[PDB]
């Protein structure tokens, strides 16, 4: 399908994330794991098959649609599952990369910044969208709003 890495989301700096609306799930990667340039991407994040139980609105081996951010220090990758709410540190997850969104850039502000993160979220509905289209899939593996 596409190219994707694994591992635990963990903690980061947990300021900047869920209290300016815009919680992401902090991956981290030794650099000689193959990974994307810096930037904003499309895609996918699945919690791995599991025994354990999730709490909030998203259950294992289902794709959701996610804004991720890829960046360097060792890698970071830090996802933002859209229209979604749920616990997932200690959880192994699956990133899958479907698109480019746009390249690293700098702000002016914290509101610029949360201004382009919400363009970034509409880019990645459509994209997912497009690639939804093409490329059929099974209605229960995935999830994802247009709105
Ligand atoms: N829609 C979502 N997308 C990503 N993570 C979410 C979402 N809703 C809740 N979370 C949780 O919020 C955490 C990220 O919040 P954040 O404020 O970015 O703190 P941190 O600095 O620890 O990454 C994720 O690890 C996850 O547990
Ligand atoms: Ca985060």
């Amino acid at each position: 399908r596409h190219f994707y890495v694994t591992g635990p989301v963990v903690r980061g700096a947990g300021r900047g994330g869920k209290e300016l609306g815009f919680p992401t799930a902090n991956q981290y990667f030794h650099d000689t794991v193959a990974l994307p340039a810096d930037g904003v991407y499309a895609g996918w994040l699945t919690i791995l098959p599991t025994e354990a139980p999730v709490s909030g609105n998203m259950e294992p081996e289902v794709a959701y649609a996610a804004a991720i951010s890829v960046g360097t220090n060792q890698r970071s990758v830090e996802s933002f599952v859209l229209d979604r709410d749920a616990d997932l540190y200690g959880h192994d997850v699956k990133v899958e990369f479907v698109d480019h969104v746009r390249a690293m850039e700098k702000f002016d502000s914290v509101e610029q910044l949360l201004e382009v993160m919400a363009k970034d979220v509409q880019k990645t509905r459509t994209l997912l969208a497009q690639d939804v289209q093409a490329h059929k899939m099974a209605p229960e593996t995935y999830f994802l709003q247009a709105e």
